[PDB]
DNA sequence: TCAAGTAAGCAGTCCGCG
DNA sequence: GCGGACTGCTTAC
């Protein structure tokens, strides 16, 4: 096999490398690397060096590292650019893997850990570390095993081992429920006393020593007070065997509002998982603990245990232990299903950079771009300092409030991305500029032509057309890595609705799942078969399908995200191409393309329906339009359809064959108009929403920017079993809006669309009967909590203190003196109830850390002040008001009347 | 919330608006 | 009480 990097680190003038040979070993060096920078030079100077602009190069080979970074500095001190890759390592990377990386996720050994800490006296912090680690979980990816370091005797209790027979237990049993999988996977280690457990942690670390660290909140508590701990008990050079090189820093992590620190282990990789999710999932959360994040993802319980969690060690040892454990393989779980750390790897050894330098798009994209030259022997520019400065984005059109009965969408593949391609955008293919006028005269092929010679976006800048540039050639190569897995995520969607209408009608009797792949469309044999499973059969085939199509969109939306940063990176001043002719070139070109088409599907839905200066685009969004359907729809008469998918059929057929053509005609004339490489704007349907035929739901309706909502028939070639609730914008999708509320506004929401204003206004007065017997936590608001301390004044609120920080002044005062009760973090959420006037808490509202029910001090007398009234007004009937008056409908029966008396 | 970008919505404070 | 200037937070894209 060819061999590849597991980590790599500069200390000083060598590099240290930890790396899988050919034999698929893992072995450690240390390199005396010798890098080379680069200076421009006269043209009566033979070399092979160019900069990106031509301009010939002299390299500079230094004795070493040292050398180098002092040179770079002298040159600043003269006023020279310095060129070359100044971050050695990706240097030594870029020469040592000279070739496209194929690595074996089997010989990298990925590490997921959790610690356990008992602490008397509130939160222990990592940076005191001056309570006992009482244990540690470690699960091993290549020995696929627990291993457990258990504390039996500390100074705030001495206890009895841990019993693997309970353990595996059912809890009605009186035991943990540790999954039955996992127990002959667990390795469990009593120790007598905590220097015991540390040093054999430390040789064990020292035998299987962690590429990747993972875990949950692993970088900003476990690792830190692991290092803090050992170095308090034996000092700094045992803590320092964490790093298979002994070198470690603490590195300070700065925020708007104050700072945090973590250790850097010289040699490991940290993924934390919980940043891993932030980054990947595409979710916002309401609470980022890992029993609510495991309950969100699995649908596993949350661990449930008596008393608070600094007693359950002395308390119950046997489950404190047991939800160690679990805590470890709960994350293991997670990423079995999301596969980020396979996606981390995948982006890593593409780009060729430190596995955990994937956190960063500009490290990420300077590494591509700096492979992708040095192939050329181009020489890459020195980053320079820009001041910050605004720039424009994207068109978003403002849609007339209202319902819309038949809705068609259209949307462009990977817009900016395509946009690059097409205009041939970046740093090298810069042309010139020519003479701007107004957007609106680009839009309506008014303004004369840019140029007959270059490429144009209408923010005034021209391209080269001899050559693609390096960001065109490289955000090509990811954009089509993405297609080939939307490709398999979309597969697996349409395979997923062909096994939910077999569910339908399932066969009785006894038989096994098929064994296929959920990537790719199920084929007729497969399809006949499905018919004839059971409904046991079927369900796992669904989950299966799920799953597919997670991992396929992981895959997928998060290429897309790259792609898209790379864009982002031209706007970021602290990217080595940062360059605001090319960032804005992209959004204006964007701006024009939506506007250019809405223009066009106008034009042409006009000259179908024999209309005039009629607007068929009710709405658009950066590189989206929504067109009514209506008059297609009316022109052919609901009377005439079978059913909902005979018309679903028609818009279908209707969009593929008439409107995306037109489409393609409008915006290759565009392509033209601005003399661009290559035609690359490819729109087509996307979504096909309306009511079930025959009922008096509305079919969607649009309150503003950026807030609709659509009943979805079809989305992009998936025909639904059932139909789809696209909601954006609205309540129902905002983390801030209180659990039980949004379940209720999209129930709201689903009878407007699909049934109509009587059932809207049936389900409305049930829901303001009963919401008092919702579960306090349920209808609590969140948000997330900064500057505290500022609107902090003697324990009460500030000047224009807002009102979640209220809440968390009240708390502070009610919970006050107490070491035990919970503390609210700075930075992170907060649940939000509001007070009935008269309460003992002497405020509106009181908030809680989110995720965690209300500490038992002041539980009850929360309880019995909540204001319902409040509540319900500000998350659920306000809301409610603007969806139905966008729709014009009422939640509230109006005056009959018709009465007109008994009945 | 260390870590690519901009556009834009709603809640809430403060306080004018005769 | 509504709504602009402002902060704070959260979405869509
Ligand atoms: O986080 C984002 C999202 C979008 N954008 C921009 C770039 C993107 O091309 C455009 C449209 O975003 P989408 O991800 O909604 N769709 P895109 O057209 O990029 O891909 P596709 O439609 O093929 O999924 O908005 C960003 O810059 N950052
Ligand atoms: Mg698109």
């Amino acid at each position: 096999m060819k061999e590849f990097y597991l980590t790599v680190e500069q200390i000083g003038d060598s590099i240290f490398e930890r790396y899988i040979d050919s034999n698929g070993r893992e072995r450690t060096r240390e390199v005396e690397y010798k890098p080379s920078l680069f200076a421009h030079c006269p043209e009566s100077q033979a070399t092979k060096y160019f900069d990106i602009y031509g301009k010939p190069c002299t390299r500079k080979l230094f004795a070493n590292m040292r050398d180098a970074s002092q040179w770079i500095k002298r040159m600043e001190d003269i006023g020279l650019e310095a060129l070359g890759m100044d971050d050695f390592k990706l240097a030594y990377l870029s020469d040592t893997y000279n070739y496209e990386i194929k690595y074996d996720h089997t010989k990298i050994r990925v590490a997921n850990f959790d610690i356990e800490v008992t602490s008397p006296d509130g939160f222990p912090e990592p940076s005191q570390a001056k309570h006992p680690i009482d244990a540690i979980t470690h699960y091993d990816s290549i020995d696929d095993r627990f291993y457990v370091f258990d504390l039996l005797n500390s100074p705030y209790g001495n206890v009895e081992e841990w019993s693997i027979e309970i353990a595996a237990k059912l809890q009605e049993q009186g035991g943990d429920e540790v999954p039955s999988e996992i127990i002959d996977k667990i390795i469990y280690m009593p120790f007598d006393n905590e220097k015991e457990l540390l040093m054999e942690y430390l040789n064990f670390w020292q035998q299987k020593t962690p590429v990747i660290l993972t875990g949950w909140n692993v970088e900003s508590f476990a690792i830190p007070y692991v290092y803090n701990r050992i170095k308090n008990i034996f000092g700094e050079s045992t803590a320092k065997r964490l790093s298979p090189h002994r070198k470690t820093r603490v590195k300070v992590i700065e925020n708007m509002y104050g700072s945090r620190e973590i250790i850097t282990l010289f040699g490991i990789s940290v993924l934390d998982y919980i940043d891993l999710y932030k980054k990947f999932s595409f979710t916002n959360q309401p609470s980022y603990s890992l029993d609510y994040i495991s309950e969100f993802e699995l649908n596993v319980g949350k661990l449930k245990y008596d008393g608070p969690i600094s007693k359950l060690r002395e308390s119950n040892h046997q489950r404190y232990i047991s939800y160690n454990i679990i805590a470890v393989y709960r994350v293991l779980q997670i990423d079995a299903k999301r596969q980020f750390i396979n996606l981390s790897l995948d982006m890593g050894y593409y780009a060729k950079i430190q596995i955990q330098s994937v956190f960063s798009p500009i490290k990420t994209w300077d590494a591509i771009i700096f492979n992708s030259l040095k192939e050329q022997n181009k020489v890459i520019p020195q980053g320079r300092s820009h001041p910050v400065q605004p720039y424009p984005g994207a068109f978003v059109k403002e849609p007339i409030p209202n319902r819309y009965k038949y809705v068609m969408s259209f949307d462009l593949t990977s817009l900016y991305p395509s946009i690059i391609r097409q205009v041939n955008i970046s740093p090298e293919t810069i042309a010139g500029t020519f003479k701007v006028a107004p957007l609106h005269d680009y839009i309506n092929a008014v303004a004369e032509r840019p140029s007959d010679v270059y490429s144009c976006s209408p923010n005034g800048m021209m391209y080269y057309k001899d050559r693609d540039g390096v960001v065109p050639t490289e955000i090509t190569k990811v954009f089509n890595q993405r297609k080939e897995h939307k490709g398999y995520m979309l597969a697996a969607q349409r395979n997923g609705e062909i096994i939910k209408e077999a569910l339908h009608n399932p066969n009785l009797s006894v038989d096994e799942p098929l064994d296929v792949d959920y990537r790719f469309d199920f084929s007729d044999e497969i399809k006949e078969k499905i018919k004839k499973l059971s409904a046991k059969s079927l369900n796992e085939m669904l989950f299966r399908a799920q799953r597919t199509e997670v991992a396929g969109m992981t895959a997928q939306i998060n290429r897309k995200a790259l792609i898209n940063g790379l864009a982002g990176a031209l706007g970021n001043v602290w990217f080595r191409y940062y360059d605001l002719r090319n960032a804005t070139a992209i959004t204006t070109f964007g701006q024009m393309a939506l506007q250019w088409i809405e223009r066009k599907v106008n034009e042409y839905l006009n000259e179908v329906c024999g209309t005039e200066g009629e607007a068929f685009v009710l709405y658009g969004d950066t590189d989206s339009i929504y067109v009514s359907a209506d008059k297609i729809i009316d022109k052919v008469g609901e009377s005439k359809f079978r059913d909902t998918n005979h018309w679903v059929d028609f818009l279908d057929k209707f969009a593929r064959e008439r409107m995306e053509p037109a489409i393609d005609r409008g915006f290759r004339e565009m392509c033209e108009y601005m003399n661009n490489k290559q035609h690359l704007m490819f729109m087509d349907r996307e979504a096909i929403a309306g009511p079930p035929l025959g009922s008096k739901g509305i079919g969607g309706f649009w309150t503003g920017k950026k807030r609709y909502a659509l009943n979805v028939w079809d989305m992009e070639g998936t025909r639904y079993a059932e139909p789809k609730l696209k909601i954006m914008g609205l309540e129902t999708q905002k983390s801030s809006t209180p659990k039980a509320v949004q379940k209720a506004l999209k129930e709201c929401i689903r009878r407007m669309l699909q049934e109509g204003e009587e059932s809207l206004q049936e389900y409305f007065k049930e829901f303001e009967k009963e919401f008092r017997q919702l579960n306090y936590i349920s209808i609590a608001s969140v948000s997330s909590a900064n500057n505290i301390a500022k609107y902090d004044v003697g324990g009460f609120p500030g000047p224009k203190c807002p009102f979640h920080i209220r809440g968390i002044l009240t708390y502070n005062r009610a919970i006050k003196g107490n070491i035990d009760a919970p503390q609210v973090v700075e930075g992170e959420k907060v649940y939000v109830l509001p007070l009935r006037e008269g309460n003992p808490f002497g405020d509106k509202c009181i908030a809680w850390p989110s995720g965690t029910e209300i500490t038992d001090l002041i539980k009850d007398d929360v309880l019995h002040w909540m204001d319902y009234t409040v509540l319900l007004e500000k998350t659920f009937i306000k809301p409610l008001e603007g969806f139905t008056s966008a729709a014009k409908l009422d939640y509230e029966k109006k005056a009959s009347l018709f009465d007109m008396f008994a009945f």
